[PDB]
């Protein structure tokens, strides 16, 4: 009998399972395809890199830091991957050129990490190898069949006959989560507010935007577009261009390709095979068009329906529905990889106690439903806002600013309990994380949660008819040009400045303006003196 079953072997599974096996704990391993395979969430962002590099250092797992840097992933994981030094966003209209004037970029600061492109097959690779050699089973090609919970644990029957038998259960798979089917977990219809379904793959031959816009050099970005993760927006949805080869001398030719459509605006075509239907949206915008000449697929197109799905409960005795078993959103500002961090950070220590007292109360696992429901609101609320803006480049410039200053924020908000624990030797500052008053949201602070209730209010009420974009955008706009928190040194409340780029005087320049700042969080979170600042360069 095993302390712990995990059904899927993706990174979610595989982290996990790689800390509990450190610890010393049973674990298997469960699932129904075999590495190596093709993983969707392939942009890594800020967060993701400080809480990888949390996880890591808190439980004593070095390989999860390996996929906190590009240069770690090149140098451990694979050659296989792509760097991500910045978010770069670009407004199409139908048979138009792109207007220069409707991008925005959001260059990552140095001090979060750098970036990648997961290459996710090895990545997932590399993970799950970790999880053997710390003493993790597996069974790969496992259909799971039924799952019985009892007093003393579960029971887990597979399509071969054979059983597994454990005293806690772990579905970390996705949308086919065998938990979620056996309990009736999924909320039918889905409580969430953003509607898109999706048509990707990968391809090769993809050539970078930046070749190819007629751009002023006055409005051409600090860093080129095809160096980190480009989004096509149009109405109502949006593209992605994710290269491996962005980099000198890089080894993987491929570049990660997709498309999400809001269905309720663009409904569903069964007349075309998926590739038509990608293509019949590529040739609406002739710079895409451009880009994507002489790009050919390397796999068989998957076309979805409406991706969102939501769960009615997370946890249970003996049992926990993690990250993609329990919810998704969309690939936009790739959370996904972010909030399974951040569930396996909360869920760990407790799994393990609860493992080691033999005390599987529902409640002591409370704050890890709580978390995920969190996690899983505030993500769909991103996005719905998102997707609402793409009609009105005004009004998603304030939803952009809005969302990448606290990237900034938040990041700077784990990274300091991240060094402050290194520094003491306490595990209490990075528990302290825990006692947030918003738990889900990136920056769990007052006037963060008052600026984003308000851009999301204006934006549903844009979506609803009862406000015109011009009016939100207006009003977003003011709310921004008298804010007093928005890193004014990054340029975060200027709404003329569209590319944000955090150089190193600028940071500088953040930690004096931090300093002597009347609000006390900017001055926990961002106040430091300039050796400081310079010292972790």
């Amino acid at each position: 009998p095993y302390d712990v079953v995990i059904i899927g072997s993706g990174l979610s599974g595989t982290m996990l399972g790689s800390i509990l096996a450190k610890h010393g704990f049973r674990i298997m391993l469960l699932d129904g395809a075999h590495h190596p395979r093709f993983a969707v969430g392939e942009s890594t962002i800020g967060q993701t890199l400080v809480v990888l590099r949390l996880i890591s250092d808190r439980y004593g797992v070095p390989e999860i830091a390996n996929l906190a840097s590009f240069q770690d992933v090149l140098a451990n994981v694979s050659s296989s991957h792509g760097q991500k030094s910045n978010f770069g966003f670009m407004f199409h209209r139908d048979g138009e050129e792109p207007d220069p004037n409707e991008t925005s970029q959001f260059r990552i600061p140095s001090i979060v990490g750098n970036a990648a492109h997961f290459f996710r097959q090895d990545t997932d690779s590399y993970m799950f190898h970790a999880a053997v050699r710390y003493g993790c089973d597996a069974r790969q090609y496992y259909r799971v069949e039924n799952i019985e919970f009892d007093d003393g644990g579960v029971t887990v029957s597979g399509a071969d006959g054979s059983t597994v038998r454990a005293r806690y259960l772990v579905d970390a798979s996705g949308f086919r989560s065998p938990l979620a089917r056996q309990l009736g977990l999924r909320e039918e219809p889905s409580r969430l507010k953003h509607h898109a379904r999706s048509i990707f793959t990968h391809m090769v031959g993809v050539d970078a935007i930046d070749d190819h816009v007629d751009t002023p050099a006055e409005l051409r970005p600090p860093v080129p577009w095809n160096d980190g993760t480009m989004h096509h927006i149009f109405e109502r949805g949006w593209m992605w261009i994710i290269p491996f080869n962005n980099h000198p001398g890089a080894t993987n030719p491929l570049c990660s390709v997709g498309i999400q459509l809001d269905e309720r605006r663009y409904p569903a075509r069964p007349d075309l095979t998926p590739e038509e239907e990608f293509w019949s949206h590529v040739d609406r915008f002739p710079a895409v068009q451009r880009q994507l000449k002489g790009a050919r697929s390397v796999r068989e197109w998957v076309r979805t329906d409406r991706m969102q799905y939501s769960s009615s409960r997370t946890v249970g005795e003996r049992w926990c529905l993690m990250s993609h078993a329990a919810g998704f959103i969309d690939p936009l500002f790739s959370r996904g990889l972010s909030n399974t961090c951040e569930i396996i950070n909360a869920l760990s220590w407790r799994l393990m106690a609860a493992l080691r007292e033999d005390d599987f109360a529902v409640e002591r696992f409370a704050y890890v439903e709580e978390l995920e429901q969190g996690l899983l609101d505030w993500n769909d609320k991103l996005v719905n806002n998102s997707f609402i803006s793409f009609s009105h480049y005004p009004l998603w410039n304030s939803v952009f600013r809005i969302w990448a200053s606290a990237s900034v924020i938040g990041g700077k908000r784990i990274l300091n309990a991240l060094t402050r624990t290194k520094e003491t030797g306490d595990d209490s500052h990075c528990q302290a994380l825990d006692d947030n008053p918003y738990p889900g949201l990136w920056c769990p602070l007052d006037f963060y949660k008052e600026a984003f209730d308000e851009l999301t209010e204006l934006c549903e009420a844009v979506d609803a008819g009862r406000t015109t974009a011009e009016e939100a955008a207006r009003v977003l706009e003011q709310r921004v040009r008298e804010s007093d928190w928005m890193l004014p040194a990054l340029g975060f409340n200027d709404p003329d400045t569209h590319h944000i780029n955090p150089t190193a005087d600028k940071m500088i320049r953040i930690a004096e303006w931090a300093t002597g700042h009347h609000r006390p969080e900017i001055r926990e979170l961002l106040a430091a003196s300039a050796e400081e600042v310079r010292a972790a360069m």
